[PDB]
């Protein structure tokens, strides 16, 4: 690797990307601990991977280490017209909790914090060991050449929409996530014209298990 982030909130950015060591729930761990890999910024992305080991508390996410486009504040979701993005990734056992996720954060002050926004939408490309996105089943949706199943909740005074595979996981994927927020805007009310992008990312919640070893073999993201 070129850069290993073992600390909590170990942090490498460049070529307009960023990527963390985001422990964020590791108190709630009873053993275990995790690292992040900078592996190379190839040909316009980003190659990764994320090696962990974590008991207790298996409701409890222990980790989101991600990679995300950086972008500038400010931008209305409605003013957005594109949001490309591919990634491929493996992970060397499913035997544990965890996803592999697209997490986007948006709030109507454009100077919210990373951590949060008003809203937050995710894209599952992986569902192990039992666990549940937030909130309760929606109904289906058909984007990116895929069915989801929607979820929704709240967490917090924050609402989550999470779209899900019905079966198996997406190992290679790409997207526009335009059309994810056009759907919400359509069809669930959301408020693109006052909700500005916070953050734009990929990554994997780590909740039980390992060892594990997430590999990001091609992240890219851009938007126009
Ligand atoms: O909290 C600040 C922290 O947030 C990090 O981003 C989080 C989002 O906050 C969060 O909404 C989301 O994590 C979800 C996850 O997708 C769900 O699978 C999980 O569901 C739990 C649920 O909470 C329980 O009630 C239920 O019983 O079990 C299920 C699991 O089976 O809930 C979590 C949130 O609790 O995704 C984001 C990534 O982790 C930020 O990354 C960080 O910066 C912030 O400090």
């Amino acid at each position: 690797q070129i850069r290993s982030l073992c600390e909590l909130y170990g942090y490498w950015s460049g070529n307009g990307y960023e990527l963390l060591n985001n422990l964020w729930g590791k108190d709630t761990a009873t053993s275990g601990w995790q690292c992040t890999y900078l592996d190379g910024t190839n040909n316009g992305g980003i190659q990764w991977s994320t090696a962990w080991e974590w008991q207790g508390a298996p409701d409890n996410v222990k980790s989101y280490p991600y990679v995300g486009k950086q972008i500038q504040r400010g931008r209305k979701i409605s003013d957005i017209n594109s949001m490309r993005t591919s990634v491929s990734w493996t992970y060397d056992r499913t035997d544990i909790r965890a996803n592999v996720a697209y997490d986007v954060f948006t709030a109507r002050d454009p100077d919210h914090p990373n951590w949060g926004g008003d809203y937050e939408l995710m894209i599952w490309l992986a569902r192990y060991g039992g666990i549940y996105p937030i909130g309760t089943f929606h109904s289906q949706v058909n984007l990116a050449g895929r069915t989801w199943d929607l979820w929704t909740g709240y967490n917090g005074n924050m609402r989550v929409y999470s779209f899900l595979p019905p079966s198996g996981d997406i190992r290679d994927f790409s997207c526009d996530i335009k059309d994810f927020f056009n759907y919400l805007e359509r069809n669930h009310g959301y408020p693109a014209r006052e909700q500005n992008l916070i953050v734009y990312q990929v990554g994997t919640e780590c909740f039980t298990g390992g060892p594990a070893r997430f590999t990001c073999r091609d992240f890219r993201a851009d938007l126009w």
